[PDB]
């Protein structure tokens, strides 16, 4: 027979279940619909559905009333929308989490084995006719081809939104504390337990590595003055694992917390900035609390950074990305009246989606210099050579690149992209269209609709044969972008629900933890309530260069 | 100086914090009070406080209107009270959790290191004058003395509430899936990760031990027919760790999931009952879903047992214990409208409190026989000798013993009790009185008040010197009981908030997970919605003996 769940009969998040030898059932519990496949709207849902404006429209309101917005901004209406934006967006991520690479059903194991990345949608049944279930060709497009043909960059297409490189890295740095696929266990597993913003890419992802990094005195972290400025410590004091190439394992071979952070000045840069911050947070605290030991000073300053990060990521990172006129705001109390689980579990689909490699430019301008990938990659003096102030000022000036539209992934890194498309298949993520539904959107009816153009469109059809067959990672990049937007519709509609669920689902954001004593003192609490990119930098330097998630001018 | 937090200046859950060299501050955020020590009621709190009846009174209403109750029982008023009972009780356990044996403050570590048991109240500062902080003698009563003098049983005082042994064990069995203090790491740490009702005392507490126990076919568990009846499998097929004494490690040396369950027929008994159930749940499922593999059949049946257990524990276990006329009810939906975190972390204070060793009788009647501890303990044929039906019928007939009042802990096990009092000190739990406050009660003003009598009372004063010095585990047993109640006031007022927070905080109880598809089919869902002690037994036997948490007649 043909495993009925292969057609994806259940709609609106209904659970498909095999019953007997060839039949199935949809569990439409709390889906808002009743019916064999959850297709009959309840009295209200019907109301909801008929009165709900398109995401297309909403994204239009948020990006146009440059007046209605300055006003809505200066009032509570701002908080109302924030509290709205949040709740609604987050209400889409099943929490407690649901499935993993091993189970396409709820299990105690899935719940408790932190190692497993979690999936929003189950996987395409190993017995389904086509690779994607029902429609498509017996073979998905050779990802080697698919890549170079549509994702390989020809002419560097800069991000119309002004995004710069200073953002490009922070983005990379920041995302590598929860995305850490285990080579050993393979796709669908993560070393980054804690699944969130625990800065385990600073303090490391294990007590030992932390200890090996911890200078167990004043709660601070180790480090070394090179040129007079503070930098991370080398393995020769911070005896901990890394990935620096076999060459000078002693000097300029720094320990950070995120094993791979030596392979690019940008990563080590920020890494330095944060460490420089932590110890800075310790200096303040210690003054406020002399009767405090090392353990406290450490943990508390950590929280002050888990805070600061969650604030900058929201009021500055997501802001820039959003392009909204609405001025996002981070105030955990906005949900104290909602039903909101304070727990997160990174998702494989949220992982793929975050592969914004096309951000990375052609070369790397640094004042008059202009390092190439060979020069840049694995370099190890650039950072201490140029100094933080300077290097920051350099990224904050060179633009990043459009992430959507297609064809804008530098060739050097284009390999990554091909592997993502290969893993996605290993994982068996359902069709791009199937994810559109799940994330409150309409399934595309044609490639011509997917893509703004006609070329890539026809050609893709030729390959996938049927729009529904189309894949997750590819569609997400081959999709037409909102005019001037850094990326298309599906990226935000799918990204935000994962992002905000993650940002606010953080324990520190809960009523329980959100007090001034959790940051010991009022001082701690304010450092979180007022963090800035500009402050994370200029408060840990000698001079204040230029820094922002967008190019000046 | 004297560490100010040693006086416990902060009231109503206010957080004490050292500021400078000798001063402190109370963080009264959301405590309902403002003021240097959180002593000034907010407009509402004041309302709340003035209009709130005593726990003494409430426990009186719940245990008296044998008419007003039969009525309130047959109506929604029942659900209202349940939903009330729950929420309110659970609102007392800080979740996300707060501190552990290592930190008397919020920390990312405390949050994430599952190993650590969690504490409700911080610990008595290592620098405080007295052992308990401010009041008392330079030395706590020699726990060896304290025990034998007030906890050592003289004449067996049976539980007025009718509780029997069939309950005594289920209680023990059930509580050992979350209470598993690590000899290695020591007091304040637990092997039982998952901190809850995950039946990791059946399927074991690690994937391997599970696998070693799993018969990887039909999702069932291994086992062996002895006499014709099904029993657990020996290490010779279920190659897994245990603690059976060095003697006959081959035959009648059974593997269960809970390492220690061989050391008492009662434990192995239930262990058998549940296993016998699981495989039973598999037989049903498999019929409903032939197209199902082993992994599914396993996980799903597991959930059906995590369910069943949470139902019997609530509508029958807590019921009997409660003595309420209100008929408790397990229906997860009752909280779907409340703000309730679906996560739990066992607490050291909840651990101590659960040391109901005085339950265990003098000997063990089994029809005409009458095994002693020597005979009973570590026996290994009694179970297969007598057969489940019979042994169940035997415990369900012999009474248990009052848990409170003092002096009712058999001598054989009295050692346990002395260690509990020793560990409590290792842990540094604050004074019994300090916990009364924290759990919505008034601090005792004298031993004469604590205890109903005058003797133990005076004598104890002589020892502790000041009521406030009194300890946690001791007060909890030396406290006078509610007339006819199995134990005093402080046990329920402190136990329920830990219990219900734990029972409903279970992932399966959440909206997300509480669907019929999580138990695959409607059949699964009903097995959970209708479990009984009587069914957990008589549905896994040849004949239906007598079974209940109370003696017949
Ligand atoms: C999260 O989840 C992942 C898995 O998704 C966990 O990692 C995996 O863990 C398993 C077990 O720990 C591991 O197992 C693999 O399977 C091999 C097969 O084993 C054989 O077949 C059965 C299995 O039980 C046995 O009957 C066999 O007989 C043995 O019995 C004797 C008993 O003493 C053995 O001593 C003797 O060897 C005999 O053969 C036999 O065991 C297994 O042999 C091998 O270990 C292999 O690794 C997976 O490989 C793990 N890796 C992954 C990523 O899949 C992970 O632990 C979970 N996370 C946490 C912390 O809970
Ligand atoms: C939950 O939390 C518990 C702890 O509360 C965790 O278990 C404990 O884990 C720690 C570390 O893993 C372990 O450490 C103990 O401390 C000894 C002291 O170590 C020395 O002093 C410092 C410490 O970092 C170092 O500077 C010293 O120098 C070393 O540096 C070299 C670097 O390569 C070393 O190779 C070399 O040996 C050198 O001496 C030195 O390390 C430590 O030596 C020893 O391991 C000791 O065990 C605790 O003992 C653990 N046990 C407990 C229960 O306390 C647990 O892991 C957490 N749970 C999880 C899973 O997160
Ligand atoms: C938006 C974030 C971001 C950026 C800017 C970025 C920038 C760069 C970059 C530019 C200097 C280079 C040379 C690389 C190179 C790599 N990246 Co990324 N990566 C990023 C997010 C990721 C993620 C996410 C993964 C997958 C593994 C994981 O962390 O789970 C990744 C994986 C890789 C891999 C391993 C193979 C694979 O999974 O395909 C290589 C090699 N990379 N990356
Ligand atoms: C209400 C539950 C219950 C019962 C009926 C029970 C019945 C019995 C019993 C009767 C046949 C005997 C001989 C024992 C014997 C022991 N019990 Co318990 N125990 C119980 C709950 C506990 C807990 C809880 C612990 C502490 C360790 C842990 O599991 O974390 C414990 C610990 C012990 C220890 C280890 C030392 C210590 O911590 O003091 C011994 C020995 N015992 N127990
Ligand atoms: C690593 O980076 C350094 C600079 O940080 C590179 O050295 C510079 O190279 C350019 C030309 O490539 C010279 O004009 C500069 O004067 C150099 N700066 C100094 C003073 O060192 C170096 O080539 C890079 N190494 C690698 C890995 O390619
Ligand atoms: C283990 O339990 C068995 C019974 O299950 C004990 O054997 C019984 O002992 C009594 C007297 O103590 C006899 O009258 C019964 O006839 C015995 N039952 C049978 C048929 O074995 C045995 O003594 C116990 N062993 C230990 C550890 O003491
Ligand atoms: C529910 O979903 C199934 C799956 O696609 C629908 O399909 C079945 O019935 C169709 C309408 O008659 C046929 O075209 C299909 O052959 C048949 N396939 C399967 C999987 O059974 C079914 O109609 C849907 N029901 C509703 C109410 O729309
Ligand atoms: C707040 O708590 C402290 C701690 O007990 C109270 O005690 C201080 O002031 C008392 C009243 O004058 C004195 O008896 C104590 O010597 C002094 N001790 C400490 C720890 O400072 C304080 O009065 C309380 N304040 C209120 C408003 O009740
Ligand atoms: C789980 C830890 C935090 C992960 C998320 C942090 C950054 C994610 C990056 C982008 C977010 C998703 C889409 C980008 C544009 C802004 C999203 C829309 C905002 C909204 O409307 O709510
Ligand atoms: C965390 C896993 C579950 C732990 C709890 C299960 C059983 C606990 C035992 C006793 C509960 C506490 C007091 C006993 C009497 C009943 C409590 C009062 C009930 C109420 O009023 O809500
Ligand atoms: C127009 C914005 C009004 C305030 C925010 C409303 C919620 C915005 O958030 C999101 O908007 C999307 C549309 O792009 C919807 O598809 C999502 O379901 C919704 O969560
Ligand atoms: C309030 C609901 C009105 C009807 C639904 C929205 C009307 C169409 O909305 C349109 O959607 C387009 C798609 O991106 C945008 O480009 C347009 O700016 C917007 O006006
Ligand atoms: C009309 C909806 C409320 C907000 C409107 C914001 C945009 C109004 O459009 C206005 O057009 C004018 C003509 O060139 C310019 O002078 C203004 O700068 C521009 O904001
Ligand atoms: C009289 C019972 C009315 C319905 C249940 C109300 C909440 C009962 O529950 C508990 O009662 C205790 C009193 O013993 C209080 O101290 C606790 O704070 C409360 O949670
Ligand atoms: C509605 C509030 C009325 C005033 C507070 C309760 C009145 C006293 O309540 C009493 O408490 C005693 C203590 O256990 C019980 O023994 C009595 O049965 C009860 O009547
Ligand atoms: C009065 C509060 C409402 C419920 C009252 C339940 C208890 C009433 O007391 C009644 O006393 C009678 C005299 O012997 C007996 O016949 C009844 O069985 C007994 O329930």
């Amino acid at each position: 027979p043909v495993n009925p769940c292969c057609y994806y009969p259940c709609q609106h998040q209904g659970i498909c279940v095999r019953f007997g030898l060839d039949r199935y059932q949809c569990d439409c519990t709390r889906t808002g619909y009743s019916g064999p496949n959850c297709t009959i709207p309840e009295i209200w849902t019907w109301l909801r559905t008929t009165l709900r404006p398109s995401p297309s429209f909403i994204h239009f309101l948020l990006t146009h009333g440059r007046w209605l917005w300055d006003f809505v901004n200066a009032t509570f209406i701002r908080d109302t929308l924030m509290r709205l934006v949040l709740t609604v967006r987050s209400n889409l991520i099943p929490s407690p989490p649901t499935y993993n690479i091993a189970h396409d059903y709820i299990s105690w194991e899935s719940f408790s084995n932190v190692s497993y990345y979690t999936r929003i949608l189950p996987s395409v049944p190993r017995d389904c006719p086509t690779p994607m279930g029902t429609k498509g060709k017996k073979q998905l497009p050779d990802a080697e081809f698919l890549s170079r043909r549509f994702l390989l960059r020809r002419k560097f297409i800069p991000d119309p939104q002004g995004t710069n490189l200073m953002f490009a890295f922070f983005a990379q740095h920041f995302t590598h504390q929860f995305f850490k696929t285990s080579g050993k266990m393979g796709p669908g597993f993560t070393k980054a337990l804690g699944h969130g913003v625990d800065l385990g890419h600073i303090y490391g992802d294990n007590l030992e590595r932390q200890y090996q990094l911890r200078l167990f005195k004043d709660g601070k972290l180790k480090y070394q003055m090179l040129n007079g400025e503070v930098y991370p410590p080398s393995v020769e004091e911070a005896p901990v694992l890394m990935h620096y190439p076999r060459g000078i394992p002693p000097q300029s071979q720094m320990a950070v917390g995120q094993e791979v952070f030596g392979l690019l000045p940008g990563l080590m840069l920020y890494a330095t900035i944060w460490l420089r911050e932590h110890n800075r947070v310790c200096d303040l605290l210690k003054a406020e609390h002399p009767t405090w030991g090392d353990e406290q000073l450490f943990q508390t300053a950590r929280l002050i950074l888990i805070g600061e990060t969650i604030k900058i990521v929201i009021e500055e990172y997501v802001q820039q990305l959003s392009g909204y006129f609405l001025q996002l705001k981070f105030d955990p109390e906005l949900l104290f009246g909602a039903q909101f689980q304070y727990r997160n579990r990174i998702a494989m689909e949220f992982n793929q989606l975050y592969h914004w490699h096309p951000l990375m430019p052609d070369s790397f301008r640094v004042g008059p210099q202009d390092y190439s990938y060979e020069q840049f990659l694995f370099n190890t003096s650039m950072l201490v050579d140029y100094g933080v102030e300077a290097l920051v000022d350099a990224f904050s000036r060179q633009p990043a690149g459009r992430i959507g539209g297609g064809r804008n992934i530098d060739h050097h890194i284009l390999h990554v992209a091909v592997d993502v498309i290969k893993e996605s298949r290993v994982l068996r993520l359902q069709p791009f269209n199937e994810y559109r539904k799940r994330f409150g959107m309409k399934p595309y009816t044609s490639f011509q609709e997917l893509t703004g153009e006609k070329e890539m469109a026809a050609e893709l059809e030729e390959l996938y044969g049927d729009i529904d067959a189309l894949e997750f990672y590819p569609g997400l990049l081959l999709e037409k972008c909102h005019p001037n937007s850094i990326f298309g519709e599906s990226m935000i509609e799918m990204g935000a629900p994962f992002s905000l669920k993650g940002l606010l689902g953080n324990p520190i954001c809960s009523p329980e933890y959100w007090k001034a004593s959790t940051f010991g003192g009022e001082v701690g609490f304010n450092l979180v309530k007022t963090a800035t990119l500009k402050k994370l930098v200029c408060l840990n330097t000698k001079t204040c260069p230029y820094v922002s998630f967008h190019v000046p001018d």
